[PDB]
């Protein structure tokens, strides 16, 4: 079986053509195949295969380290695309493509980086969903500790913003478990810890739902955004700083859609017996 190594926002993937190849992982072999010592090594396991759609280009699937799949909203996205690219399973510039729980459209840019079109930012807390009267800028959350104001989105998935002074010292350890369960969001949240350097730059942590701290949040960086953008924080154009890398995210507003642009990088190739 072929595979590729690939590495992009402080995650490194192997990634595998499931098209023209069957391929099947139990929870197992994937455990096996991350285990850097005696394995191929790495965070992620991606896996492209047809999409059983004729308005799709593909379809990806992502595993942990842990050898369960996962859907965490954009991750993988550019490898993804840079991969399909390189291995010549397409030549289109613009291209489809399915997730697990979602759907999007994915530009190779000509400089090489590539920009995914998120769709348009959802405001109403209903449909976040998020427990709220009513729409606001800044809402206000209790928890055990503290009281916060936050921005609260959906990118598809839930998303909770809280601006900070000092990205390094804020309080994510405490405060992420208790944004991430918090009772007013139903299905749970991702909280985003956002410092603003300027308009046009911010540094980003975020506390991923059901997943804690991470390297990256792609959807996390569009979330933060859309909401400095909202609140007239931010300018249009935002290069976002994760822990593991940055991202650019562009958002033109109200009934627009927001791109999220970002490199991935192919380090090799291999191939594996079983």
């Amino acid at each position: 079986m072929q595979f590729s190594k690939m590495h992009g926002l402080g995650n490194d993937f192997v990634v595998v053509d499931g098209v023209t190849q069957n391929v099947f992982f139990t929870p197992e072999t994937i455990r096996r195949l991350a285990n850097r010592h005696c394995g191929i090594g790495f965070d992620q396991l991606l896996i492209v295969e047809a999409p059983y759609d004729p308005e799709l280009d593909f379809h990806y699937r992502i595993f942990n380290a842990d050898g369960s799949e996962v859907s965490q909203c954009g991750n993988g996205a550019r490898c993804f695309a840079r991969f399909v690219t390189l291995k010549g399973l397409t030549n289109k510039k613009d291209i489809s493509v399915s997730t697990q729980k979602g759907n999007m459209v994915l530009t190779v840019k000509d400089d090489n980086q590539i920009r995914v079109n998120m769709g348009e930012p959802i405001w109403e807390p209903a449909k976040i969903p998020f427990t709220a009267n009513k729409f606001e800028k800044n809402y206000i959350l209790r928890t055990d500790i503290q009281t916060v104001l936050c921005g609260a989105v959906s990118m598809g998935n839930p998303h909770c913003v809280v601006q900070v002074d000092d990205i390094q010292t804020a309080n994510v350890e405490q405060l992420g478990p208790l944004l991430e369960s918090h009772e007013r969001f139903p299905e749970r949240v991702n909280a985003g810890f956002m410092q603003i350097i300027n308009k046009e730059h911010i540094k980003l942590r975020v506390y991923e739902r059901g997943a804690g701290e991470t390297q990256a949040s792609g959807s996390g960086a569009c979330a933060a955004v859309a909401v400095g953008i909202m609140q007239g924080l931010l300018n249009n154009n935002v290069q976002v700083d994760l822990p593991g890398g940055s991202l650019m995210i562009e958002w033109n507003g109200v009934g627009h859609p927001l791109y999220m642009t970002g490199e991935a990088t192919h380090i090799y190739d291999g191939f594996i017996t079983l």
